[PDB]
């Protein structure tokens, strides 16, 4: 059957039907290279690995854009410190971790530095509009006017709650003046300046994927300010949502706890992997990991605990033990088992908002018959064993993005 | 002793004589992500790595630049076909390649689209200072008022052998303007277009690096006009010569013969590693091929043979071998081989402008001295033993860049 998806905008699984046909344009907020990635936000970035495979099982040909932000949002020459130093040392180690979690690279991967030219232009595109103010050398979007002509800002949180340069404290910035102190800047019509943080994501969504696009994702700590101000800035360029489907990623705990530096609950994502940590007995093969985090719905509060990751592990190990066994299995003349049964129902979980916890629910059952058909307690014919075969790797290596560890 | 360098603008070795004391800056011309890397242009890379290697192992704190050519260099929205979907794909395989031949990451790793801004005011400047000139839409950089004032173009070279919009055929464009075929283009004063090839690493090397920095490296296919369009511009920007050593990396052939897709001696990298191809008896791990391209000078043509890299194996089993062994090696109380004099042998090859082979000549003294003291045949006290271990793991793994294979 055809594919639902939950939507942030509307808070209710929607049947999910594509701008162009056969085609997902497909849009997930990137990170921020001046640290190191974080385990949550690889989570974010693994589930959406997870639906981009899902979006390309079902046959859409998905283009799947996820940015860099290489300058501006600092909220987050060879004696002089390089900003551009920092970036290349995060963005390598970023693309070394996301590689071990076994994420497919994105169609494009377009950094905030690339196309500083394509955001000066909708900055002027907004002042000339009216959505957006020249202050002191910044540029700040225009919220009560926005709101004035109806287009409603706080629809994605649906919120309302809670300096100097700004018309109001609710304005944000398009264009940031730059001080001697940022190493960062780049001349423009307002001066020497850097970008604002959410119009590099504007401009960047829609010059590849368009003035509307399928699909928006993120980390849920995202919906505001960040992904409003992105419906906002879309919605006063071009005159139209530049999003139909809304998608947020939830967070991450530990032994169910928020994840803290301060409060010392807190473990980088190679520390998980080498086991080079005190929170976890022994290492733990990465994919391993990505089978422990893909036993939670991408919306749901991911927890990891020792007994909890030693519990994923045991099954992840019976599940490729019949991934092997299945090139020995013996055939009979009639099947004993209802492949067909079952792929549909691995099938529906998948289309049901990439329900992988289901769907590995149910890639179990066919777990349990390989074991079962070794010992002749189950039978199976050849074309029953091919279809069987097919199956369950396509959703163990494609869809789910496992692998085998010797 | 002290390091010389080979330096094509006077065709002879020289005392390297740092701009900052302590420091190197260093800019190498990295790929053209249009296509897969080339082998020879990995020999270059890897080239240049064992150089930035051995750049820190003197004890220079180096700032390492390779770009990427992203944008321009073509003589190299869900329907419509993106340029940065191509540049998102050989960028990926690029760095999966070099990882795979243990390529240290560089300091930065700028794009050419990362920098049209930039790239645009030196095209102002050239413009008002009578270096260039705009003609429909493009501009070139005039080569003979260039010489008019005495900055003697092809002075790298040494040449001068050898269209309506120029003023001379030698005139070489610094920005061109985009025609309706060309999807990537900018904005710009002189309409919409797109960066020079030549311009964009004069651009990005001083940027990162000053008006003049310590070494430029890249192929000898970039001499001219690439490398001579490097230093017009940067001698007609900022007044004096933009690098004081040029270091071009020779041509790689195969069999003896020169490797062309049109000839059929043709091979990409991952053919050669996975040994999927028939010019080679079996695969080969990366860290033997790497050897193999290390037993070459840099400036030399590396020549590929299934018998040559059989025997580049051969060698790189006893040396890791003894690298292994060095850890069980018994101790006595005097020493019957010289280390101090060994490592002496060892390091001056290295300073003689990254003499590889000769450098793994003088290390297989050392292996032949590990198997030696195994059989009691020779001596050694403990002192010498750990200095031995530390300078031939030094040379070994962070000088070569090799790695055990298991
Ligand atoms: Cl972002
Ligand atoms: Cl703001
Ligand atoms: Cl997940
Ligand atoms: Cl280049
Ligand atoms: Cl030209
Ligand atoms: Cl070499
Ligand atoms: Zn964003
Ligand atoms: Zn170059």
């Amino acid at each position: 059957m055809q594919l639902k998806i939950y939507n942030s905008l509307t808070g209710e699984k929607e049947d999910f039907k594509p701008i162009l046909e056969g085609n997902v344009g497909m849009y997930v907020c990137g990170p921020t290279v001046y640290s190191n990635v974080h385990l949550g936000n690889v989570r974010t970035f693994l589930s959406f690995d997870f639906i981009y495979r899902s979006l390309q099982y079902i046959g859409y040909k998905v283009r799947y854009v996820r940015n860099i932000t290489d300058a501006g949002h600092l909220t987050d020459r060879l004696e002089k410190l390089e900003p551009m130093e920092i970036v290349q040392k995060y963005t390598v180690d970023f693309h070394e971790v996301l590689k071990k979690f076994n994420l497919l690279p994105p169609t494009i991967e377009p950094t905030a530095t690339g196309h500083i030219i394509e955001q000066i232009e909708l900055t002027k595109k907004l002042i000339d509009t009216g959505f957006a103010y020249e202050s002191n050398g910044s540029v700040y979007f225009d919220v009560l006017e926005y709101n004035a002509r109806g287009l409603n800002y706080g629809e994605l949180s649906r919120r309302n709650i809670e300096q100097g340069e700004k018309k109001n404290p609710q304005d944000f910035a398009l264009w940031k003046k730059a001080s001697p102190q940022h190493i960062m800047r780049w001349i423009s019509p307002w001066g020497e300046g850097f970008p604002g943080w959410h119009l590099e994501c504007t401009a960047m969504s829609t010059k590849y994927l368009g003035d509307k696009f399928d699909i928006h994702g993120g980390g849920m700590d995202l919906k505001f300010p960040h992904h409003e101000c992105e419906i906002a800035q879309g919605k006063a360029c071009n005159g139209t949502e530049p999003v139909n489907y809304w998608m947020h990623a939830n967070m991450l705990t530990m032994n169910g706890q928020r994840m803290s530096k301060s409060t010392g609950n807190y473990i980088l994502p190679m520390e998980l992997i080498t086991g080079n940590n005190s929170f976890f007995e022994k290492a733990f093969h990465p994919s391993v990991l990505r089978f422990c985090f893909l036993q939670a719905h991408y919306r749901s509060v991911l927890d990891i605990s020792n007994d909890a990751m030693l519990a994923s592990e045991k099954g992840f190990s019976r599940l490729m033990d019949a991934v092997k066994l299945v090139d020995e299995l013996q055939v009979s003349e009639k099947s004993t088992v209802n492949v067909q049964e079952w792929y549909e129902k691995a099938y529906s979980a998948l289309v049901d908002d990439f329900n992988s916890p289901i769907l590995i629910s149910h890639l179990f059952e066919a777990v349990k018959w390989v074991f079962l058909l070794k010992d002749g307690k189950e039978t199976i014919t050849a074309d029953d064993l091919a279809f069987l075969k097919e199956k369950l790797n396509a959703f163990v290596f494609d869809v789910l993005g496992l692998q085998t560890v010797e």
